[PDB]
RNA sequence: AUUGAAAGUUGUAGUAUGCGGUCCUUGCGGCUGAGAGCACUUCAGGAGUUGCCCGCG
């Protein structure tokens, strides 16, 4: 509903949330935007679901445990 | 931010459809609350009494 929901992975729309894997390293948006997942800061900036309910990189780590 | 971190044991599904507690059946026939019976027997409205008293068509 708020303006600020862009924000959002693909994933998400279709009530999933396996959040990515070895295999998978460049997150979709909503609109498809690329988004790179080098550093936790930019996942969080771009995507909601992954800054509330955590997420995981095993390519690179930044694990962050859901809130 | 604990060998933990991400995660629907998930979505769709009628025990449902037709099926008479049914058809016949007298609470039926006979039956005296009847026969006997004095509101009878005794009885005065009774005993006293001036239409009373005066009189010129």
């Amino acid at each position: 509903t708020t303006p600020y929901g862009v924000n959002l992975t693909e994933r998400a729309l279709r009530y999933n949330g396996t959040r990515f894997g070895q295999g998978e390293t460049t997150a979709t948006k909503a609109n498809g935007a690329t988004v790179q997942l080098n550093d936790e800061a930019t996942i969080i900036k771009e995507l909601a679901d992954a800054d509330v309910h955590g997420f995981l990189a095993p390519k690179t780590g930044r694990r962050r445990v859901s809130l």
